[PDB]
Formats: C-alpha cells, sequence, structure tokens
C-alpha cells in the first residue's frame, strides 16, 4: 500500500527544499511554508509514526484530558504526561500577567472551548456544569441524527479567550463529515511544529475520530490535516534528514477494548496499540 | 511533480467530484455528489482568478465585498446597488420561517459584515449603532499585518457558534487566515460547505479581491489565496452545464487594478477597481 506517512514526509522535504526562513520566537529561526493539506486513511489502522517513536501516551492521555473538559496541568502530569506544565508554571503563568491564578490553571484551553464554549472562565476549578456551548456531544448528536449535516464543525478559536490562554491554540478548528456510515475529520490547523508537533497532533486528531466514531456507531475514515502555517525549527533540520532516510513500516492498528456508550466514558485502559514498530526515537528540541 | 495552477485546478475539482463524489442528499430532494476536503493555490501574483470557462458575476463579488466591508447586514443596502444574491434570505417568508417575525425584512443578522467589523458584539437589530462595539478583526487583520508581519495568529472568524442561531444562513466561509512572506501577502480561506457549480467560482473571486484590498492597504503584494474545502458539492442540477464547462478551453486570468492609492480600507469604492483582458466563455446558467 501507499503509506499515508509518506504525505508527512513529502511536507518535510518540501519545506527543506522550498521553505522560507523567518525568525521564530527566541532566537532560532525556521523554514515555512503557508497552506498544506494531507490525508490519512483511517480504516483498519492508525496513523501513528513509524519513522520515529511518537509519544502515544501522550496523545491518548491528553485527549482524555481535553474530553474531561480540564483546563489544570496538573490533571494530566497526574498521568505522567508532563507536556502542558511547562505551559502552567507559576514563573510561566507570571510572564503572561496570570499571576492571581493557581499553579496548573491554563485558561479556557481546548477542554474548555470543547465542552463549555462561549461560557464566562473564572479558573480552573469552577464548576462549568451547563454553561456554554457543549461542541462535542452537539458533534457527536448530529452525527447521530443527521450524517449529512454540513455543519458539523468544533470551534477552539475564540477571539474573545486569546488574552485568556496560556497557550494560543494550534488547532483553530474541527469539521466532520459522514459517508457511507464512515466518519471522517478535517482540522484546520492554524501552526504546525513539523517536526515535534504534527506527528503527535495527527495521532490525537485520528484518536479523537476513532473515538467520536466508536460512540455513534461508526467506522473512521480519513483524517485529513490541513495546515496554515507549516514551519521547521532550524533545531530540527538535521534529525529530521536523518529521519527522511528511514523507510516508514506499516501503520499500526488501534484497539477499542470495550464497548463505550457515552465520550465521557472512555478511560486510557480501553485503548491498545496493536503492532506499532517505530525506528528508535528521535528528539526535537527547540 | 508539477502541480496544477489557476482553473484547471478547479476544473479538476469539479472532474473529481463527478467521477469520485458520493451521492448525498439535501433539504429540497435535489441531491448532490459529495466529496471531503480539498486544496487549491491561485496564485494572485500579476494576475487575478475570475474563472474563464464562464463568465463570472464580477460586479457581484465587487459589491457583495464592499458591502460586507461596511458591516452591512441588510439586504437591502447591497439590493439598492443592483446585486440581488442576498434579498431572498432577507425575505418577509425566509425570515418568517427562521422565527424572526419582528424583523424587517433585508435584516439578515450578524453575517459577515458583522462579524468582520463588530465580533463578540450583541446583535440587536441591522440599523443599530454598533460603531465602537466588538472587535474590528478587519482593522486587526491590517494593523498587525504592518506591525507584525510574521505573527502566525491573523485569523478572521465568521463562524461564530453563539450567533449562528441568529443568521439568516450559516455562514459557507468559516475562516480566513493571513501570512505575511517576503513582502506577499497570502490568504488562506477554510470554507466549510462549497458550491462548486454556483458558488465557489464566485468565493475565489471574492476572497482574491479581499487579499487584493488588504494587500494594497498594506502596501504588500498578492501572494496566493489557498481555497481550502470542507465539504465540496455539486448538485444534481448542475451536473448537465458543469459538463459543458469542462470542454471549454481555460484562457488567461485577467489581471485586477487598483486605480488610485487609497489608505484606508472603508474608502475604497467600486470605482477604484477595474478588470482587465478578462476574456471568458459565455455565462453557464446555474439554478439554486
Ligand atoms: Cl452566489
Ligand atoms: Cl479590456
Ligand atoms: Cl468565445
Amino acid at each position: 500500500p501507499p503509506h499515508g506517512e509518506l504525505q508527512y514526509l513529502g511536507q518535510i522535504q518540501h519545506i527543506l527544499r522550498c521553505g522560507v526562513r523567518k525568525d521564530d520566537r527566541t532566537g532560532t529561526g525556521t523554514l515555512s511554508v503557508f497552506g498544506m493539506q494531507a490525508r490519512y486513511s483511517l480504516r483498519d489502522e492508525f496513523p501513528l509514526l513509524t519513522t520515529k517513536r511518537v509519544f502515544w501516551k501522550g496523545v491518548l492521555e491528553e485527549l482524555l484530558w481535553f474530553i474531561k473538559g480540564s483546563t489544570n496541568a496538573k490533571e494530566l502530569s497526574s498521568k505522567g504526561v508532563k507536556i502542558w506544565d511547562a505551559n502552567g508554571s507559576r514563573d510561566f503563568l507570571d510572564s503572561l500577567g496570570f499571576s492571581t491564578r493557581e499553579e496548573g490553571d491554563l485558561g479556557p484551553v481546548y477542554g474548555f472551548q470543547w465542552r463549555h464554549f462561549g461560557a464566562e472562565y473564572r479558573d480552573m476549578e469552577s464548576d462549568y456544569s451547563g454553561q456554554g456551548v457543549d461542541q462535542l456531544q452537539r458533534v457527536i448528536d448530529t452525527i447521530k441524527t443527521n450524517p449529512d449535516d454540513r455543519r458539523i464543525i468544533m470551534c477552539a478559536w475564540n477571539p474573545r479567550d486569546l488574552p485568556l490562554m496560556a497557550l494560543p491554540p494550534s488547532h483553530a478548528l474541527c469539521q466532520f463529515c459522514v459517508v457511507n456510515s464512515e466518519l471522517s475529520c478535517q482540522l484546520y490547523q492554524r501552526s504546525g511544529d513539523m517536526g515535534l508537533g504534527v506527528p503527535f497532533n495527527i495521532a490525537s486528531y485520528a484518536l479523537l475520530t476513532y473515538m467520536i466514531a466508536h460512540i455513534t456507531g461508526l467506522k473512521p475514515g480519513d483524517f485529513i490535516h490541513t495546515l496554515g502555517d507549516a514551519h521547521i525549527y532550524l533545531n530540527h533540520i538535521e534529525p529530521l534528514k536523518i529521519q527522511l532516510q528511514r523507510e516508514p513500516r506499516p501503520f499500526p492498528k488501534l484497539r477499542i477494548l470495550r464497548k463505550v456508550e457515552k465520550i465521557d466514558d472512555f478511560k486510557a485502559e480501553d485503548f491498545q496499540i496493536e503492532g506499532y514498530n517505530p525506528h528508535p526515537t528521535i528528539k526535537m528540541e527547540m
């Protein structure tokens, strides 16, 4: 078969070859293309990148943490996933003028946007039951009842909430589509750290589509990844040139071990990645 | 591995839906053929992507954008300019059918114009003084381009979930993202739902135009218009007219000319724009 991974590799090539140079956040530098899209097939496999070891336990735990509606970094850290701890640091929170917020409070990030869109954020402990739009449940509801719907959209980019977030979201919006009882997802990702971020991003949304499919009684179709600003940190070029030399191996398969009724009831234990045989880990730093 | 450029992209999308699309139903009975997820890149470099395989309604494109820019949500303000495309959705019947019986006819709700200029604001009606309210996204986009051209956050939103149930229609165009590269301004549109026969050609012209405008206001050269689709659909009653469109030879895109310097985006007038070398094949009729 033609490996969907090649699209990611192809994209990294194309940026190495045609990308333009810019000044990054803090010192490094970047190579950027604007506008990309790749189609990742979800039928009888899972797009977990094989040319390097992807941190799946990160993927799964963080997704469940979004679904939990959590905005507290420690709730995820308690699971052994540290990716958001930097962002909820005492220092880091102060550096964004969040002096009054408790360590770990990330503001209205994905968990909140997904489960309580439009609600007025207070803090990471507040009860937000019945508050804001529960986009994720409405997406699930609409999928079950109206599979032709052209408006099954979940938004995480909220202009009002931006000054309040500990991290501006990479992922502006998702759109779901049903075709002959297959569920497709398209993510508009406004900023893609191609070396570090994107592989994990692909798995994350691929895993979301598996989950929503599973509860609406459908089959995973395609994940379409669309990028706005797709960048490579100079820092990643060398480890990436080596990665481009690796040959992908068949995608693993994802197992859902019990029938789950609701999106809220999923647990880590319910997911087994089978046959994940990656090439050795690559540590991107920047 | 050369990509197709200009109009062939769109002709290739059409073929793709005709050959590979899947039959789906709609709220009328007509039906569509449908594909999910496409992208095309229309160079705006010394040319303007107004389709040639059929004459496009250029005047309408132009007037509709001017209409968005001044923050109008009254279909009659556009109407009085000789462009009717929003009239139906502002009619007494369409309004009653949406539960807005208290609305004067022509009142569309918080559609593009409101969203671009007064985002986050409380929509009251179409005659209301909104100035000073909501986020002027359009002016912020221009300002950010001028002050941090490298910004990765230059997004204009129109899909507001909270405003959706007050809108005549949910927007086809969810969001725009801008990008500055080397003194060239690019724009990517996420169009959640594309009517490929009737809407898409107009849609492309529309957002290429907005790109040309903002590029001008900020002293940049237009770069690319990247068109990204969610649901790309062809209504069954357009298959035949589109089959005819596919046999036609696309001729080179026209150039767009801006005839004076303009300082603010609000000052553009219809007279500031001129399409040149527009050599389209004849109008093809497609019914909504
Ligand atoms: Cl139209
Ligand atoms: Cl002429
Ligand atoms: Cl002719």
